[PDB]
């Protein structure tokens, strides 16, 4: 009889993270960061889009709530990383990028509960998913 088991626990996590990125990409004022503001493909290091996001989630690869913050908090950096300076339009993003991680993080450290977030992990142990 093993208390409740570790497979409803991910499920709840699967379709909840997928559902804050979603709601972010989806929404236009978060659409900057669903594509790769770059001028070439080949110069960033660790592209990281809400759009790759979105698969991990559908690829059994987030077993936790901080593996995927962590995955979001890498978006708002890269921004910065490489980004055209001294023209119309940037000084707006730098500030989009942290509003990015307060929302996000807002939802997490809201939503997710201190006992849920405790279970995600716990599992990770047992779990075959790999990281």
């Amino acid at each position: 009889g093993s208390s409740g088991s570790s497979g409803n626990t991910l499920r709840e996590l699967r379709l909840f993270l997928r559902d804050v990125t979603k709601r972010l990409a989806t929404d236009k004022r978060f659409n900057i960061f669903s594509k790769p503001v770059s001028d070439y493909l080949e110069v960033i290091k660790e592209p990281m889009d809400l759009s790759t996001v979105i698969t991990k989630i559908d690829k059994h690869n987030y077993l936790t709530a901080k593996d995927f913050l962590k995955d979001i908090d890498l978006i708002c950096s890269n921004a910065l990383e490489y980004n055209p300076d001294k023209d119309p339009g940037d000084k707006i993003i730098r500030h989009r990028a942290c509003t990015l991680k307060d929302t996000a993080h807002a939802i997490i450290a809201a939503e997710l509960d201190p006992e849920f977030n405790k279970l995600c992990e716990e599992i990770k142990e047992s779990g075959p998913s790999s990281g």
